[PDB]
RNA sequence: ACGAGUGUCGUACCAAG
RNA sequence: ACUUGGUAGUACACUACU
């Protein structure tokens, strides 16, 4: 206010750097406010100003008498108070413009005020006076005060402030870290969340284990710690401050003991030299040889691919009959004798119809139009291709070796009839990868496999891929065309397309079976056949489906034999080869099925741009890599990773891992194959550690230009002959763990696996570990007092405002606020509830297999499989335990009174009490890694204590608030780009102002890439014990209630789940050393104790905080030892979960750096080790120049990414849901990959896959059956909109910039472009949308016409539902227009609480009106999900009449999809029903697709399309958005320059990106607004929610929604003639959907994108994107006709050259 | 045979004769 | 063991971080 202060303000502003500087001021400068608006209110009110007035002072000063002891004065510290006439007025100011925290502070004062004011018998008066800052307007709750003072004055002014916080804005805007800092920055009060504490947390077991294990000086500095109010006290670090001092003297001696050991080093560190790797790989043989049964015998290798193969014959025909009648008669000719030859000649004599051809045919067409086997010539015709086994044709011995030895039908005794003996043991058998005999033969069979598929199939390419995208292709890349052509050509192409679709066909007729039936099934190759065998239906659950292959070929040796072949015989005109049976599951066929495209995108990804490389190598191994269905390929290309990368690396402990951990499964001969190209790959990968070289560094003071590594292909490629660059090299490491087989784990072996292991670690903590505190450095220790000493530090640099930051984490997290409003209480997603469900889980008397458990009356029964009903009698103690829906649990305890309308902090505090003892279960996570991680599903009341904590820590980390853990943004990239900067500059002027003065002074770059072994299970959760009690912000009886329920949690128990004991208890034979019997007393019960691990992922942001503690440590040391070499250090770390990336850069001349290397990393894994975290081996590297954090690099400077992961993760997961959501997410994933790097043509080829996938999966191909072309007015697929089945036609930076909007965009534009006039053909978006008045309706194409009535009454509008809408929320509408169905699970359903209870409101007499009527009168309860028990009771009760809700909590297996797209083509799965509504299988619908596109074109014709309809469209769809009119200009307005090469890379956000966004807020948050009619909300800044209501306004009202529901309401309800709640509800749903739809495209994600160049400005940004998209080899540089809107070396030891 | 596995599994199930 | 008849929609599946 005053000048002194006011210019104190702008130095610190001017003087400020970092973030938290910048916090600290804006938090001065909201107190400042306060202050100035509260004394110059004292003045208006004659009363003296007093300010956070304790409360016992104001009793004290109004009653003198009472004794301060007596009372118990509440622990609010009022701002001011006014005792007159008896009449005790609290004063509160308040500066805010929202009433939201007015509104929380005069409740809690009125409910902590009530007391005493019942106590002393006088009247508690709570008057808040808020003052507006922009109107200048006061606001007094209470009415006896306004009475009191008739008229209120406050003339002041708040501009100073407002400047002041203008420039501090304006000086921090473009930074992402500040503006989250300051985002919930509205103080409502400082009162604790509960009122007494918990007594019986000191008298907890856990807590007496905890006091005993530390001296008696740190019991009581524990004791007082949590005792200390910094509240209350005169200053809030008091104790803090006190602990620091005390701990500061061991604190220092350990700092100068690690800093005195870089004198000690011995500078040798594990270097990985290949002396090292074979001692790892001898050490490692050793190991497998003992763990696993080795077999040098090469029958018995496992099928590498699952199918053999050879070329067609272009003289036969490929008529089905012909080629049947062909395959019979080669089969009845097999010479020679065999096992199996007399069973393949009788098959082939028993599918011979001989000359009655046309008979079969018209039986099989009659058959189609409309069973018993019908006898054609020595044949019994069943169905087409489908032959019942004739036994006057067939021995029977015959006939059982075929059916029992050969496929494995029926040969097995069942479960119930198997003896001991029966039981087989054996340890696992692989082939010996290190026999020499072995490893040439795995030779043989690639170099045969690469003779026979490198052949060309003599047909022109011509497909679909070529059809859509081959112009855009060649254009961006012809060498890329060049090799999808040659691709095409080759034999690897067809054989592959030949498996895929011959499996295609072997599914399709896997329903419908019998035991003495088989089947032919065919494809596009007349030479290529498979027989399936009897198996059971493929919809069942665990089906497999069991075939062999036929291949019929004129020379001998002409057959591709990938380890599955049986035989090859002669028979007449030529030979046939027979593999032996296969079984497979849905998945693995998935897998199968899609391979094409994830073998043209290994291809096209290793090839791309290496000369070098051999296409037909790569072809080889891709073949190979992408029809691995089987574990042996998985247990080697994740282990290669980091086997490869630790061995490049300069100090790794690969041959640690190597010796102890590594595992090779060489069941085929390509894996033996493999592991000898890993091997040799290891071999050789510390050779060419030398060959890695630096670019030359540009730089000006200000920037540098050129950065990185040298392009130079000297590196030895790994899975190929050449040589690659060190990209491609890491893309050679990296790309092969996204080869992703996922689901192949089966749950009988993985959960058995999942529960030695954490039981294992449990015993291995229980028995082995006797001591919690150490001081030198043992496993599994906290070194306490530097704990406790870097805690108290980092708690004071980080706490700089306590009451602000208390409000921040309540504002941010909403304590205050109802349980309702938070998203993760509300979710779909499992908990657990422990009780009593025996009715649920139970839905001729059985004996279980396990003899423990035989009762003497169940001896004489039948054995059976174990079910929940005897797993009840088996156990005495059992605790039984069901899964719900987060949402369903909250309904229930709301239903129950377990929980209130409180706020959600006092809940939480209650519970933490309240709940003592707490369950847990696990499941297998299912991922591509060889062994499965474990993930564990917790009760709701667990999550609530959980969450509190989880907040309380998520504060003090430096991680970004909106973002998960587990998906990191791509903003990291930027980040370590920005600190290698700082990192080079700081290697520059080190090195020249030290070597100015002439022994020289010399440079070290060391990066440290590194994560943490079992984070979460092996931990010790004591020291987070002392992160809770030295916390500032918490009061004693909070600390109190939290430290009981981490005492509670100590106590935990793990539930072992149902699957695991039905398994455990079919064995008949115990295990010698069972972990589970032990940990379960002998299965006692089902329940293990777990005491020292936290579960996976419970407790992220409290271990990265402590995490980033250790580091802080380990920099402090390391800069101590620095200085006593007199040298410079810069010391950068980088923290995640459990990810590290520390990189230091050290200037000096005392000693020699594999000293100083030798000393930091041991020093590293010291500081790991003192606060109970260890180094993984398997991921812990250190480099010179290439930084690694979470899937990001930074090669010297220069960003990198593995873009390919993005395009193989496309094709390799998909959740089969529809043709459009399933191509949306492939668009996403390649729009992904552009912004990482990816060249232009490969992003075309990866788009042509997912738009070919997409058509295959859904018969959309041209000429199939959903086909849309011919129901639309489209001459091609380019024509349709990609939501209506069509093909995506827009430019790539189009794509990139907004993903699945570019479509309507791009028709835009090119509809703006054909009807503008000549004379503005070249102008702003602006000036030819302004033209679009002069436009003739009748001029436009049928087409145009047909899209511009989608986008007006389909995008903007809502004018057909994709659903029935009932119960349907605003965000539940997608842009899918054709939706199909899914499953709705009746078992998932009748576990929840909330759905019986749906159920009895529907069979009422008139629930459901009532409910409908209560959701008409309160039609923000469509918007939102309630904010209350009532609300959200109604509204989860109204959103169970929603299938598409019903469908989202059901389950939705990938494989049943897949398997459902196949099986049920024709079946309707469609819920289309015109114009706003103008025993069955699981999934079913009202309309086919065919009759779906009828329907939608037939309800378009009746519409009408006018000038003022376009009009709107060009408004709302691109005017509206600053982000589109600027697409829209760069597009209309790009002239390309001089093209350029690509030297080096920049990670930008497009610069001032804010200016470019329309609504600030999310679209929920505009929505709750719009729908409450409320600027100020929850979780909104009133006056930017004013403007976005604003816009949301705008667009309701120029394009008439209000009006024409009104219109519409109206005329239903005078059709009927009376009011219709159905209708009004479905027009407000429709409303809402349409409004959120509309702000949520008007947002758009730009993110970081690697550009060729830096750009400062919005146009430099829009111009190097156009540039990049062109061409692969270079870049152009983009104007626009109008506005779119010296060399010295250094010395140090990666050498480089600076140009300055 | 095939899938899985240094954990006994899948390799359809049931009834009648 | 073999013959005939009947039955069978999913891994009933999944979390902590938005
Ligand atoms: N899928 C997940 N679900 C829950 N928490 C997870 C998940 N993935 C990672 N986390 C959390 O992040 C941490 C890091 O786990 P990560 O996969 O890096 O390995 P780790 O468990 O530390 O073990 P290791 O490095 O030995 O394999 C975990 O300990 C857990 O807290
Ligand atoms: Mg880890
Ligand atoms: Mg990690």
């Amino acid at each position: 206010m005053d000048y002194q202060e006011y210019q104190q303000f702008l130095a610190r502003i001017n003087t400020a750097r970092d973030a938290c500087v910048a916090k600290d001021i804006d938090v001065d400068l909201l107190m400042a406010r306060k202050d100035y608006f509260g004394r110059e209110l004292c003045k208006s009110l004659n009363i003296e100003y007093r300010n956070d007035v304790p409360f016992i002072d104001i009793i004290l000063d109004i009653r003198p008498e009472v004794d301060p002891l007596t009372i118990d004065a509440p622990h609010i510290t009022p701002d001011n108070y006014l005792y007159i006439n008896n009449v005790l007025y609290i004063i509160d100011y308040k500066v805010s413009v929202s009433n939201e925290s007015s509104v929380i502070t005069y409740d809690k004062y009125y409910e902590l005020t009530r007391d005493i004011s019942d106590r002393l018998s006088i009247p508690i008066e709570i008057v808040i006076i808020r003052i507006d800052p922009v109107s200048r307007d006061l606001h007094i709750n209470s009415d006896r005060f306004k009475e009191l003072y008739p008229t209120i004055v406050v003339d002041i002014n708040f501009n100073q402030f407002f400047d002041l916080k203008q420039l501090l804005y304006e000086k921090f805007g473009d930074d992402e870290e500040f503006l989250l800092k300051v985002a919930h920055g509205d103080f409502t009060l400082t009162a604790p969340w509960c009122k007494t504490g918990c007594p019986e947390f000191w008298k907890h077991p856990i807590y007496k284990e905890f006091k005993m294990s530390m001296p008696v000086p740190e019991r009581r500095l524990f004791e007082e710690s949590v005792k200390f109010n910094a509240y209350e006290s005169e200053r809030w670090n008091t104790n803090l401050v006190k602990i620091r001092e005390y701990t500061k003297k061991d604190y220092s001696e350990h700092i100068s003991k690690s800093a005195k050991n870089i004198f000690l080093a011995s500078g040798f560190y594990k270097q990985p030299n290949k002396n090292e790797i074979s001692e790892g790989w001898t050490l490692m043989v050793e190991r497998v040889q003992d763990q696993r049964e080795i077999s040098k015998s090469l029958h018995d290798q496992k099928p590498s691919i699952h199918f053999i193969w050879g070329a067609h014959n272009p003289g036969n025909s490929n008529n089905a009959t012909f080629k049947l009648i062909l395959l019979s008669k080669s089969l009845q000719s097999i010479k020679g004798i065999s096992t199996y030859t007399e069973a393949f000649k009788s098959l082939g004599k028993m599918m011979d119809i001989g000359d009655k051809a046309i008979e079969y045919e018209e039986f099989c067409m009659s058959l189609k139009s409309k069973l018993e086997p019908k006898q054609i010539n020595n044949a019994l015709v069943l169905w087409e291709q489908q032959f019942m086994i004739n036994n006057d044709l067939i021995d029977k011995s015959e006939k059982l070796k075929l059916f029992k030895n050969f496929c494995g039908i029926g040969k097995h005794k069942q479960f119930k009839n198997k003896m001991l003996e029966d039981l087989e043991v054996s340890k696992p058998k692989i082939l010996d990868f290190d026999d020499a005999n072995m490893y040439l033969a795995s030779l043989t069979m690639m170099e045969q496999s690469k003779k026979i598929l490198s052949k060309s199939n003599g047909l022109k390419p011509d497909n679909f891929i070529l059809n859509e995208f081959g112009s855009r292709i060649k254009d961006a890349n012809k060498e890329t065309y060049d090799n999808m052509h040659k691709i095409f050509e080759t034999g690897y192409w067809q054989c592959i397309s030949d498996f895929s679709t011959l499996m295609k066909n072997i599914l399709s007729v896997s329903q419908y079976n019998r035991h003495n039936t088989f089947r032919i099934a065919m494809c596009a190759n007349n030479n290529v056949f498979a027989i399936v065998f009897p198996s059971a239906d493929i919809k069942t659950k665990k089906a497999t489906v069991v075939y062999s292959i036929i291949v019929l070929h004129k020379e001998e040796e002409n057959i591709f034999n990938p380890g599955c072949l049986h035989g090859t015989f002669k028979c007449m005109n030529g030979y046939i080869s027979i593999s032996r049976a296969i079984r497979l599951d849905k998945e693995r066929c998935q897998r199968i099925v899609s391979s094409p495209g994830l073998f043209l995108t290994t291809c096209l990804l290793f090839k791309h741009d290496n000369p070098t490389l051999v296409m037909s190598d790569i072809m080889n191994f891709s073949i190979y890599t992408s029809l691995s269905i089987t574990k042996s390929v998985l247990s080697l290309t994740e282990p290669a990773r980091y086997m490869i990368m630790n061995s490049l690396a300069i100090s790794s402990n690969v041959k640690d891992y190597i010796a102890e951990k590594f595992s090779p499964y060489t069941k085929t001969l390509f894996s033996v194959y493999m592991t000898r190209l890993i091997k040799n790959a290891c071999f050789d990968a510390y050779d060419q550690r030398q060959r890695v070289q630096l670019r030359d560094i540009y730089l000006s003071d200000y920037d540098i230009t050129q950065k990185g590594i040298k392009d130079n292909r000297e590196l030895t490629s790994i899975w190929f002959p050449g040589s690659v660059t060190l990209k491609e090299y890491l893309t050679q490491i990296y790309l092969p763990f996204y080869f992703n087989a996922k689901g192949l784990h089966e749950k009988h072996h993985v959960m058995v696996d999942l529960a030695k292991t954490i039981l294992e670690i449990e015993c291995e903590q229980r028995e082995n570990i006797k001591e919690i505190w150490s001081t030198n450095c043992t496993k599994q220790t906290v070194n306490l007092k530097i704990l406790i000493h870097s805690l108290c530090k980092n708690l004071l640099a980080d706490t700089s405002r306590h009451n602000h930051l208390r409000n921040r984490i309540e504002n941010r997290n909403n304590f205050r606020r109802s349980i309702t409003t938070i998203s993760t209480f509300t979710s779909s997603k499992s908990c657990l509830k422990i009780g009593d469900f025996r009715k649920e889980k139970e839905l001729r008397k059985m004996r279980l297999a396990n003899p423990m458990f035989v009762t003497d009356e169940q001896v004489c029964l039948e054995v059976g499989h174990c079910n929940y009903e005897m797993l009840r009698n088996a156990m005495p103690n059992y605790t039984d335990y069901i899964s719900t829906k987060v949402f369903d649990r909250l309904y229930e305890l709301l239903d129950k009174k377990v929980l209130t309308d409180k706020p959600v902090i006092e809940q939480i505090m209650d519970m933490m009490i309240d709940h003592k003892k707490f369950y847990f279960t696990f499941f297998n996570k299912g991922q591509k890694t060889s062994k499965d991680r474990e993930i564990f599903v917790g009760e709701y009341e667990a999550k609530m204590c959980m969450y509190a904590v989880e907040r309380i820590a998520k504060e003090r980390c430096k991680l970004n608030p909106d973002e998960m853990i587990s998906e990191p943004g791509d903003g990291k990239l930027k980040v370590l780009e920005q600190k290698s900067e700082q990192e080079i500059r700081f290697l520059v002027e080190t090195t020249r102002q030290k070597n100015r003065e002439i022994g020289k002074a010399k440079g070290l770059k060391m990066e440290i890439n590194a994560d943490m072994s079992k984070w979460s299970a092996q931990d010790v959760f004591y020291k987070y014990f002392w992160l809770i009690a030295l916390d500032p912000i918490l009061y004693p009886q909070e600390k109190e209630r939290i430290l009981y329920f981490m005492c509670n949690y100590m106590d935990k128990e793990l539930i072992l789940p149902d699957e695991l004991l039905f398994n455990l208890l079919d064995q008949k034979v115990a295990y010698q050393n069972d972990i589970i019997a032990t940990m379960t007393n002998q299965l006692n019960s089902n329940t293990v104790l777990i005491k020292r691990n936290w579960l996976q992922g419970n407790f992220n942001y409290t271990s990265s905080y402590v995490h980033s503690c250790a580091m802080s440590v380990y920099k402090e040391i390391l800069k101590e030892a620095i200085t006593l070499l007199d040298g410079s250090i810069l010391v950068n770390s980088l923290v995640h979960s459990d990810d590290n990336q520390t990189s230091i850069t050290i200037v000096q001349d005392k000693m020699e750096n594999d000293k100083i290397i030798d000393f930091a990393m041991k020093e590293f894994e010291r500081a790991c080790l003192t606060f109970g975290c260890q180094a993984n081996m398997k991921k812990t590297y250190v480099t010179n120049c290439i930084k690694e954090f979470v899937s990001l690099f930074n090669l010297y400077g220069e960003p990198f990414s593995i873009y390919g992961r993005f395009l193989l993760t496309s094709v390799g997961d998909c959740a089969y849901i529809g043709p459009y959501e399933d191509l949306a997410s492939r668009i996403s994933s390649a729009q992904t990959a552009i912004k990482h790097g990816c060249p232009p043509s490969l992003a075309w080829v990866s788009i042509a896959i997912s738009h070919w996938m997409t058509s295959l999966t859904y018969n959309m191909l041209p000429g199939q059956s959903n086909d849309p072309i011919d129901y639309f007015p489209a001459e091609n697929r380019k024509d349709i909109p990609i939501e209506l089945n069509g093909v995506l036609d827009a430019p790539l930076s189009m794509i990139s910039t907004v993903g699945l909007e570019s479509g309507n965009l791009y028709f835009l534009i090119k509809l703006l472009s054909k009807y503008t006039p000549v004379m503005q053909k070249r102008e702003s978006v602006v000036n030819q949308i302004a033209e679009v008045k002069n436009w003739k309706v009748e001029d436009l194409t049928d087409n145009e016409i047909f899209r511009l009535k989608i986008l007006r009454y389909l995008v903007l509008d809502a004018e057909m539902d994709p659903s029935d809408i009932m119960g349907e929320t605003s965000d539940m509408r997608g842009r899918s227009i054709l939706t199909p169905r899914k499953f709705t699970t009746a078992g998932s359903l009748r576990k929840l609480y909330s759905f019986s209870k749906y159920q009895d409101r529907l069979s009422s007499p008139g629930g459901m009106v009532e409910l409908f009527t209560y959701l008409l009168e309160k039609p923000e309860l469509l918007v939102t999900k309630g904010e209350d028990m009532k609300d959200y009771m109604e509204s989860v009760i109204f959103r169970y009449n929603s299938k598409r809700f019903k469908e989202s909590l059901s389950i939705q297996n990938p494989a049943q999809l897949f398997i459902e797209q196949i099986l049920f083509s024709h079946k309707p799965v469609i819920d289309f029903s015109g114009i706003r509504d103008k025993k069955e299988p699981d999934i079913l619908g009202k309309v086919t697709f065919t009759e779906a596109y009828r329907l939608l074109m037939r309800d378009l014709s009746s519409l009408e399309l006018t000038n003022d309809d376009i009009q709107v469209i060009y408004s709302y769809i691109i005017l509206n958005d600053p982000m589109m009119i600027t697409i829209a200009n760069t597009h209309i307005l790009s002239i390309y320059g001089s093209p350029q090469r690509r030297m080096g890379m920049s990670c930008s956000t497009m610069p001032e990106f804010r200016n470019l966004k329309l609504i600030h807020h999310s679209p929920a948050l505009v929505l709750r607004a719009y729908s409450k009619n409320n600027p100020d909300i929850q979780g909104a800044d009133p006056t930017e929610m004013a403007r976005d209501l604003v816009h949301l306004k705008e667009f309701v009202e120029n394009t008439n929604l209000e009006e024409k529901m009104k219109v519409r309401i109206a005329m239903n309800e005078a059709e009927k003639g009376q009011r219709d709640i159905v209708f009004e509800l479905k027009e407000m749903t429709r409303f809402y959907q349409v409004c959120y739809e509309y702000v949520k495209s008007t947002e758009h994600k730009i993110k970081v994108f690697i550009l060729p160049a830096k750009s400062y400005t919005t146009t430099d940004f829009c111009s190097l994107m156009q540039g990049n998209l062109i061409k692969d080899k270079e870049w152009y540089t983009v104007h626009y006709l109008k506005q779119i809107l010296e060399g010295e070396a250094i010395h140090s030891t990666p050498i480089f050259n600076i140009y300055y």
